[PDB]
C-alpha cells in the first residue's frame, strides 16, 4: 500500500496540507488552510517548481502546543516516511506552534489560525452549511499575523491588539484603543479571510472600535469592563559530527567559529549546525552517511536538543547534500558545487521568489520594467545629469568633468544623479568612501551626503558604496566608459604623488555591460579568469582578457588603457609571456570561479525585514512570504536585502531617532549576519513615496496611488462595502 | 389577526412557552423548554386544570439579564394583550433571570439553562444534524438547579461547584474537589437532559472529578492551574391603593401591618402588597377598577419598584380579584369567598400539587393507600397498642387505663402508638403539651420525648402537640369515644379540684370520623355552626347540635356526657330555649363559616423546604415543583409544611446540632411565617427511613429501596451504562 496519500504527494507545484489523524493522513480542505487545531499535528508539503523543470519539497510537520506525544510521533515517522518515498531529497522542518520558521510562515499570507482542540476533542476541519458558530479569536504580529481562538470572555481582551468575535453570519472585529491602525488593516484581512474562506463570502464584517461596542457584542460578553495594556549576539554557530542509532549519540565538535569550512561536510558522516543561539539547528545528512542514522536525523536532532538544553520550540531542518538552502549555505566561507557550472537554476529555489519571472537586461527595454531595473540593480541606463564632488575637509568641491569616471582611492565623493524610467523620476546621491579616505572625511561625506538629501527635500535615494563593492548603477553613470578606481592616493590641488611603478587592474562587467576597474595589489593570486585585467609596469602594458571573460570587460580595460596613456599587449589566459608572471613576483593559485552570473537570486534570495532601535536594543525580525506593498508599514523602518546591496526603507511616520540611524542600522545588521558577510555592502536609504524603480520592482503589485488613500479606510471599504 | 399564536393558546392544560423575537412570539421546541437565552425576553403559559373542568392560566415573561429595553418592553405587551385574549382570568408573572418565582421554577425540574447570546447576536434554538459544539455550563443549586453557559476556560472553573463540558457527541461532567454529592447527582441530571434532549440519546456521558481531567478536556481548556474555592425580619409586609394613568402614580397606605384585612381589597380599586423586603410584590386588580388601570399593572408595578428603591429584579405577580393564589391569600387575616362554599375544589389550583388524585377517607381501604393517610393525616385506623403517660416532676407517670382520651390542661403527656399500615410499620411518640401545664413539666415532657425516642432506637416519629390543635391521628387512637381535654387543672394524686360550676366543651370532628371535645370559655361568640357542643350547667346539661353537624359530632359529643356523667337535652340550632343563653352570660355573633373540608389542601397546599442551621444563621429554601423522593437530600434537614401540621425530615448524614434543633427549627419556621400562622401548630420529626405514610404518601413516585443503593451511583450507572 505505502499510503495512499503518498501517492497524491508532490505530484505538481503547490501546497498539500494533511493533519494528523489516529496514525492516518487526513487532508485539510484548501480554503482552510492556515487552520491549524492545538492539540493536533499535521504535516505540510510545499512543491516549488526548479527553473530546470524538476521538482523541490518541503516538508514540515507542524506540533500544536496542546499536542498528544503520539500524534506528533506520528508527525514526524510521516514526516521521514513521505521523505523516503520522496527518494530522499526533501528538506525537513519541525515547526512547533508560535514558532515556526519564515519558510513554512511564507505559505500562509493571510495569517495563521490557533483553533481550541483537536482530534481526542471531535473538533474537524469540516462544516454542515447551516453551521452555528460563536468564538473569539485574539489577532497578534505586524510581520507575521496569528489569530489565536480564545475564550469568549472580556477577560480575553485587553486595550492593545484587536479581536474578532465571530458569530457566523455576523463576523464583529474589535480594536483596542491603543491598537495601531496597522494593527488594524492586518486584523481587517483575517476577518476578509473568515468571510471569503468558511462562509464563501456569505457573511457580513461590521468593524468596530473600543467603545463603540454593539448589541450584538455586549449581548453575549456582558458588560465591558477596565482592560489591561497588551504584553509585549545571535552571529555565532558551531559544527558538530555525529554517529548513532537514537540512543547511544555520539557529538563531537568539528569547527568551533562560523565562517565554516565547506569541506568539513563530508559524506561518509553527518552533522549538526548549532545556530541554538538563535532559535534554529540544522542537521545535514551525507549522501552515503547510513541508512539507519540518516532516517533517524529528526531524533538526533530532538536528542542534541536536550543535551543542549535548548528549548523544546527551537526550529530544525534537515537537509540532505546537495539539497542545501540559503538558509544552512550562508554559514560558510566560499559555497561551490561543481555540477551547477551549468544548468538552469540551481537545486533549491526558494518559495517566496519562486513565482518570480527572470527578466534579463536589455538596455532598449529598461524603462518599460522595474522587475528588470531590481534584478540588475539598475533604475534607469545611466546617461542622467549628474554633479560629482570630492570631500575636502567640509566641503563639497565640484570634480574635473574631465576625470568623470576616475575616483581615487584616497579620497571620499558624493554624486547627485537624476534618474529616469519613464514611469518613475528621482535623485540619487551616492557617497564613495574610498578605501583609504581619512576617517575624518569619510565621516564628513556622510554628514554632507545626508545634509544634502535634507536640502534637496528629503526624497533622493541615498547610496553609501565602500571602495572596491560598487553596485551596478554607479559604474553605469559613465556613458560606455568604466568606473575607475584607483588604490593610491587623492586628486586635490597638489595631492599629487605619482604612480606605484608595478600596478594591477581587475576590470569587471555587470549585467548591465558597465564595468569597473579597480586597482588591487598586483599579484598572481589575485588573478580571475572571469575578468579583464591590466598590468601597468614601466617596460609596457598588458591587457589580460580571462577565458570566461567577455566584450564588455575587453572593452572596459582598453578604455581604462586610454585613461593610463598606455598601449596594450593582449594576451589570452594561459598562453602568457613569462616578464607578465615576474612582474607579479612568481606565479600562484588562481580563481578560475565562474560566477554565479543568472544564478546570483537562486543563491541569495532577497529578503524582507522588519526595523527596530527600541529601548537601546537592536532587533531585526524577517517578514516571511511573497513581497508585498501592504507590509511596508508607514511607521516602520524596513531592510530589503538584495545580496548585492541592502535596501533600507524608511516610512513617513516613523520615529525621527530612527530615520537618522537608518545608515547605521543597515550596517548593524550586516555585520550581525551569520554569513560573516562584506562589510563594504552598499547600503541605500529610501523614502516612503520616492521609491526607485531597482526597489518597487521586487514587488509585484506594486501601486504608486496606494497611499493616496489610507490603506485602512480602503479596506474597510470592502467589507461594509 | 389578533396574533395566530394567540390562538394556540390555553386550549388545553400544559405548558407553552414562545421566546419574543423582533416582535413576535415564536414557539421554542418543546424538548428544549428550561433553555433561555440571557439577552432575550420570553413568554411562559401554563394552563392547568382546575377540578371543576375550568382552565387556570398562570402568565409569566422571563427577561433574560443581557436583555434589550425593546424585546422586554414586547414581552409585557404580549404578557398583558394575551391575558386579554384570555378574558383577563390569568394570574400575571414578570421573572427575571436569576430570581424567578418558585412556581415559574416549578415547571422545569431538571433546571433551567442560561445560554449565551440571543436574537441580536444571531442565536437561534434549532440545530442542523449535525451540529458542532463546544460550550462550558456552570451548574449551581441544590433546590432549584441552574446551568449558565460561561466562558470556555479555567477561569471560569472553582473547586466547589460541578461543570460540563459539553463537546457534542462527549458530554464532559467536572466535579470539584470541593463539591458535595447531591449536587453532582443534579449536574448528572442536566448531563443526561443534554444527551436525551438535545442530542436524542445519540451522546456519550462521560464524568469526572478534579484531578482527573481527560484528553479532551486539558485539549481545549489547556494545562489545570490552582482553581479558587467556589462563591457562596422577612415576614413584615404593607397594603397600599394605587390610582393611576401610568405616570402620574398615587399610591395611599392602607394598612401599615399583616395580617391584613381582607375587606381593605375593595373592587372599585387596584392596591400593591408590598412584601419587597422579601423580594416579591404583588398587584391586585379590582373586578370594576379601570380598564387602563387593570391594563397597566405591570407599569405601575414598575413604577412602584422605582418609587421605593427595591431591586429590578424584584419579583411581581398581578392578580385579578377572584383568581387569588395562596402566596397572596396568605398575607390576610380569614380569607372566605361565599361562590366557594359549593362547588369542586376553589378557582386556584397551585401547579405542584394539580397532578395529585384526591383520595375521600375510607377506613376500610386506609392500608391499601399512603395517598389518603397524608391527604387526612392518618398514618393507620388507631387502633394500634399504646402507652400513655403523664409527666410529673422529671418521671413518666402510667396514666390510668380507665381515663384513655382523657388530657387535662395542667398537664403535659406523652404516647407512644404503635401504627400498622400493612405496608409499613413503625412507632409515633405523641408529646401533647397542656396550655396551663407548668414550664418545667412541659419542657421535661419534651426532653422525656425526645429520651424514649433515643430509647427506641432513634426510629419513632416524633410529634409535639399543643392543646386546642390536635392533629387527626392523635384524636383517633380511642376507638370511637372522642378525645375529651379539659381546660382544668390535672389528674395527678391529689391534684384534685373540682369543676367550673358552668363549663362549655366544642365538640369538632375530623376526616377519619373521630371527635375531639375542647373545653373552651362559656360564651356565645365561641359557638360553631359547624360542631355538637356540650354546656354542663348546675341545672341540666344542653346537647346544642349545630346546623353543619353531622352524626359524627353528635354521637361524640354524647359519648362525652356519659363520661361527664349527666344526661341531655337534645337542641337544634336557632330554636333554643333561653336558659341555654342566660348560662353564658348574654347572646352574640356566631361562627357559621362553613369549613373549608374537601377543599383544604386547595387553600393551603403543602410545600416542601430546605432548612439549614449554618452559621447562627437560620434560613429556609422551597423545593418547587411536585415532590420528590430524590429532592429529600441525606444530609439536609427539610420541612414538608402540610398546613395542618409541619413535618421535619431529618437525614441519617445531617449535623447533629441540626437534627437535635429539629423542633426548634420547625417552630421558627412557623414563627416567621408572613401568615402569622398558629403558633400551636403540630410539628412532627420524621427520620430518614422510617417516614410514616402520613409522610411518603405526599411523594407521588415512593421507593422504599431508594436509599438502598446510593443514588449518585446508580445515576451514573445509566450515563456509562
Ligand atoms: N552554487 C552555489 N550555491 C550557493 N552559493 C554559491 C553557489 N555558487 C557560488 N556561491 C556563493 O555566493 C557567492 C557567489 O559566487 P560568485 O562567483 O558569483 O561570487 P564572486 O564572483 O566569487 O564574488 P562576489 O561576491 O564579489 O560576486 C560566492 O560567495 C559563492 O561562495
Ligand atoms: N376559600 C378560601 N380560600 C383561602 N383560604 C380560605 C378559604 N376558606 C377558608 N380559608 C382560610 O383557611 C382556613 C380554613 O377555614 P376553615 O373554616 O376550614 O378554618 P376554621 O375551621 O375556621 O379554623 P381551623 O384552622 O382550626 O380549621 C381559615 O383560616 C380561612 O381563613
Amino acid at each position: 500500500v505505502e499510503h495512499p496519500e503518498f501517492l497524491k504527494a508532490g505530484k505538481e507545484p503547490g501546497l498539500q496540507i494533511w493533519r494528523v489523524e489516529k496514525f492516518d493522513l487526513v487532508p485539510v480542505p484548501p480554503n482552510l488552510y492556515g487552520d491549524f487545531f492545538t492539540g493536533d499535528a499535521y504535516v505540510i508539503l510545499k512543491t516549488v517548481q526548479l527553473r530546470n523543470g524538476i521538482l523541490q519539497y518541503d516538508l514540515h510537520y507542524w506540533l500544536g502546543n496542546e499536542c498528544s506525544q503520539d500524534e506528533s510521533g506520528a508527525a514526524a515517522i510521516f514526516t521521514v516516511q513521505l521523505d523516503d518515498y520522496l527518494n530522499g531529497r526533501a528538506v525537513q522542518h519541525r515547526e512547533v506552534q508560535g514558532f515556526e520558521s519564515a519558510t513554512f510562515l511564507g505559505y500562509f499570507k493571510s495569517g495563521l489560525k490557533y483553533k481550541k482542540g483537536g482530534v481526542a476533542s471531535g473538533f474537524k476541519h469540516v462544516v454542515p452549511n447551516e453551521v452555528v458558530v460563536q468564538r473569539l479569536l485574539q489577532v497578534k504580529g505586524r510581520r507575521v499575523v496569528r489569530a489565536t481562538e480564545v475564550p469568549v470572555s472580556w477577560e480575553s481582551f485587553n486595550n492593545g491588539d484587536c479581536f474578532i468575535l465571530d458569530l457566523g453570519n455576523n463576523i464583529y472585529q474589535w480594536c483596542g484603543s491603543k491598537s495601531n491602525r496597522f494593527e488594524r488593516l492586518k486584523a481587517t484581512q483575517v476577518s476578509k479571510g473568515i468571510r471569503d474562506n468558511e462562509r464563501s463570502g456569505r457573511a457580513q464584517v461590521s468593524v468596530f472600535e473600543e467603545g463603540a461596542e454593539p448589541e450584538a457584542m455586549l449581548q453575549v460578553l456582558g458588560p465591558k469592563p477596565t482592560l489591561p495594556e497588551a504584553t509585549e549576539n545571535r552571529k555565532l554557530a558551531k559544527l558538530y559530527k555525529v554517529s548513532n542509532g537514537a540512543g547511544p549519540m555520539v557529538v563531537s565538535l568539528v569547527a568551533d567559529e562560523n565562517p565554516f569550512a565547506q569541506g568539513a561536510l563530508r559524506s561518509e558522516d553527518c552533522f549538526i549546525l548549532d545556530h541554538g543561539k538563535d532559535g534554529k539547528i540544522f542537521v545535514w545528512k551525507g549522501k552515503q552517511a547510513n541508512m539507519e542514522e540518516r532516517k533517524a536525523a529528526l531524533k538526533t536532532a530532538s536528542d542534541f536538543i536536550s543535551k543542549m538544553d535548548y528549548p523544546k520550540q527551537t526550529q530544525v531542518s534537515v537537509l540532505p547534500e546537495g539539497g542545501e538552502t540559503p538558509l544552512f549555505r550562508q554559514f560558510f566561507k566560499n559555497w561551490r558545487d561543481p555540477d551547477q557550472t551549468e544548468g538552469l537554476g540551481l537545486a533549491y529555489l526558494s518559495s517566496h521568489i519562486a513565482h518570480v519571472e527572470r527578466v534579463p537586461f536589455d538596455a532598449a527595454t529598461l524603462h518599460t520594467s522595474t522587475a528588470m531595473a531590481a534584478q540588475h540593480g539598475m533604475d534607469d541606463d545611466g546617461t542622467g545629469q549628474k554633479q560629482i564632488w570630492r570631500v575636502e575637509g567640509s566641503n563639497k568641491v565640484p570634480v574635473d568633468p574631465a576625470t568623470y569616471g576616475q575616483f581615487y582611492g584616497g579620497d571620499s565623493y558624493i554624486i547627485l544623479y537624476n534618474y529616469r524610467h519613464g514611469s518613475r523620476q528621482g535623485q540619487i546621491i551616492y557617497n564613495w568612501q574610498g578605501a583609504q579616505s581619512t576617517q575624518d572625511e569619510v565621516a564628513a561625506s556622510a554628514i554632507l551626503t545626508a545634509q544634502l538629501d535634507e536640502e534637496l527635500g528629503g526624497t533622493p535615494v541615498q547610496s553609501r558604496v565602500v571602495q572596491g563593492k560598487e553596485p551596478a548603477h554607479l559604474m553605469s553613470l559613465f556613458g560606455g566608459k568604466p568606473m575607475i578606481v584607483y588604490k593610491g592616493g587623492t586628486s586635490r590641488e597638489g595631492g599629487q604623488t605619482a604612480p606605484a611603478s608595478t600596478r594591477l587592474f581587475q576590470v569587471r562587467a555587470s549585467s548591465s555591460g558597465a564595468t569597473r576597474a579597480v586597482e588591487i595589489i598586483p599579484k598572481a593570486g589575485a588573478l580571475n579568469s572571469n575578468d579583464a585585467f591590466v598590468l601597468k609596469t614601466p617596460s609596457a602594458a598588458y591587457l589580460w582578457v580571462g577565458a570566461g571573460a567577455s566584450e564588455a570587460e575587453k572593452t572596459g580595460a582598453q578604455e581604462l588603457l586610454r585613461v593610463l596613456r598606455a598601449q596594450p599587449v593582449q594576451v589570452a589566459e594561459g598562453s602568457e609571456p613569462d616578464s607578465f608572471w615576474e612582474a607579479l613576483g612568481g606565479k600562484a593559485t588562481y580563481r578560475t570561479s565562474p560566477r554565479l552570473k543568472d544564478k546570483k537570486m537562486d543563491a541569495h534570495p532577497p529578503r524582507l525585514f522588519a526595523c527596530s532601535n527600541k529601548i537601546g536594543r537592536f532587533v531585526i525580525e524577517e517578514v516571511p512570504g511573497e513581497f508585498m506593498q501592504e507590509d511596508l508599514a508607514t511607521d516602520d523602518v524596513m531592510l530589503l536585502d538584495t545580496w548585492d546591496q541592502v535596501f533600507v526603507w524608511v516610512g513617513k511616520d516613523s520615529q525621527d531617532e530612527e530615520k537618522t540611524e537608518a545608515l547605521t542600522s543597515a550596517k548593524r545588521y550586516i555585520d550581525t549576519d551569520p554569513a560573516h558577510r562584506d562589510r563594504r555592502t552598499p547600503i541605500t536609504v529610501v523614502k516612503q513615496g520616492f521609491e526607485p524603480p531597482s526597489f518597487v520592482g521586487w514587488f509585484l503589485g506594486w501601486d504608486d496611488s496606494y497611499w493616496s488613500v489610507d490603506p485602512l479606510d480602503r479596506a474597510l471599504a470592502e467589507l461594509a462595502a
